[PDB]
């Protein structure tokens, strides 16, 4: 079992108010077919246009959360909401347009998913709270058939043009009119008692129901957010590279060597409580100090209370050292701490919207991380930049500029004028730290830290 068969079951009492009189014996082959679409049995790599919820979970960076609501068999107007925060109106004769006919009301949606999406998956995965509307609709906007791929480039066709007959993915898009081969799932599928709100709202009190299409829409993907990551978490499943993960995560580990190996220098603590990660390994190997490991996996839901980490009877005399807590999300760090902490209010490709205020990091695995908190770092200031170096001054070998920089801390620049080799170490070491920040990371570090004390390991 790779796909969903047509053949599995479909609960249809969610959509018994817009769709009276429905068989409570339905299957997805059938409900397709009422759909308003033919598949004629063809295994061209769509066989069903609904997927299960693990291929879900693996499609993650495709979800746009999808609502339609009656406005007023003769055809009335309906409001399309997407968890973009979009709502159009399509007549039949936050954003909300005004009511237009299904042919312009398609060119606005291939552009919404095609702009949202190209960056960030080869598809696009409506969920669902289907109560009718939303699934008779479709019809009207999507085209199926078999597997393409786009007439500009090698990546599967997600869009159609009636204008030119021809097909594109997200990327060649531009002026198309139908959504091609889309892939939904239906949340109310999964067992669940009250309507939408009642459940969203059990674990987000960030989306409110200002009672419109993309309202719901924006709760319906929160709510299999939750689902799927906050309560259920699977990092075994691998996530494409789609952007800066291999610098991202390279520049981590080369920020945290750095920062660790510098506390240690400026400071000299006897023992460091390393706190996260069950398979993290020492980041500064050749450190005098007592290493000391504590597991705790990555909060996903809320951030972990202190009292229960590091209280409750390990040196257990946390208050001596330094705590390291490399993205282990705490609700108050100790004001002896090291911290990482990803901020959830980020704006990238890897960053997705997540359930009461946090995200859905995806990079090689996918983290649910909880809402950014300013108050947990009160005990610390900010950890200013700063490049050290203990490495002899030899080039060994891009062209030359004079570095002049108060925060290259190396025995050159202590002795008025920064080498080759460390002016290159230098800039290479500030894209690396410029590359985590806007990854959406924040660096925070006990007041005393102070990089003066960093000369004086040069005698
Ligand atoms: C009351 C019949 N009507 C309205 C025309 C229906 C019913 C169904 C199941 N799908 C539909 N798709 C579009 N209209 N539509
Ligand atoms: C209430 C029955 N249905 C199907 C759920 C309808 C009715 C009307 C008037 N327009 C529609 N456009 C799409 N579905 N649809
Ligand atoms: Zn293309
Ligand atoms: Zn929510
Ligand atoms: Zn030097």
């Amino acid at each position: 079992p790779t796909h969903l068969s047509v053949d599995t079951k479909f609960k249809t009492e969610g959509l018994c108010v817009d769709i009276p009189g429905i068989p409570k014996d339905m299957t997805y082959r059938r409900l397709i077919s009422m759909m308003g679409f033919k598949m004629n049995y063809q295994v061209n790599g769509y066989p069903n246009m609904f997927i299960t919820r693990e291929e879900a979970i693996r499609h993650v960076r495709a979800w746009i959360g999808f609502d339609v609501e009656g406005c007023h068999g003769t055809n009335l107007p309906l409001q399309l909401g997407f968890s973009t925060g979009v709502n159009l109106v399509a007549v039949p004769t936050p954003l909300m347009y005004k009511g237009l006919p299904w042919n312009v009301v398609r060119i606005k949606i291939v552009q919404m998913l095609s702009d949202t999406l190209k960056n960030l998956s080869d598809r696009v995965v409506f969920v669902l709270w289907a109560h009718g509307f939303e699934l008779t609709s479709m019809k009207y906007f999507v085209k199926i058939g078999p597997e393409r791929t786009c007439c500009l480039c090698d990546r599967r066709a997600t869009c159609f043009s009636t204008a030119s007959d021809t097909y594109a993915c997200w990327h060649h898009s531009i002026g198309f009119d139908y959504v091609y081969n889309p892939f939904m799932i239906d949340v109310q599928q999964w067992g669940f008692t009250g309507n939408l709100q009642s459940n969203h709202d059990l674990y987000c009190q960030v989306h409110g129901n200002a009672h419109v299409a993309s309202c719901d829409a924006i709760m319906t993907r929160c709510l299999a957010v939750h689902e799927c990551f906050v309560k259920r978490v699977d990092w075994t499943i691998e996530y494409p590279i789609i952007g800066d993960e291999l610098k991202i995560n390279a520049a981590c580990r080369k920020v945290q060597h750095m920062v660790v190996k510098a506390a240690l220098l400026a400071d000299k603590f006897p023992v460091l409580h390393d706190i996260g990660n069950p398979k993290a390994i020492k980041c500064v190997p050749q450190a005098d100090v007592e290493w000391k490991f504590y597991d705790a996996q990555p909060c996903s839901d809320k951030a972990y209370k202190i009292e229960e980490l590091f209280y409750s009877y390990h040196s257990d005399k946390f208050t001596d050292g330094v705590c390291l807590f490399w993205n282990c999300n705490v609700d108050r760090y100790p004001a002896n701490s090291i911290v990482c902490r990803f901020d959830t209010r980020v704006l990238s490709n890897l960053n997705l919207p997540g359930c009461d205020g946090g995200s859905l990091y995806v990079n090689k695995h996918a983290f649910h991380t909880p809402a950014f908190d300013k108050s947990a770092f009160v005990n610390l200031k900010q950890l200013p930049f700063f490049y050290y170096s203990d490495s002899p001054c030899e080039s060994h070998g891009i062209d030359y500029v004079p570095l002049k920089s108060a925060t290259c801390i190396t025995r050159c620049n202590l002795g008025g004028a920064v080498c080759r080799h460390h002016a290159n170490e230098y800039r290479l070491y500030l894209d690396a730290y410029n590359m985590m920040i806007s990854a959406g990371f924040s660096l925070w570090v006990y007041k005393q830290f102070d990089t003066y004390n960093l000369w004086n390991t040069f005698t």
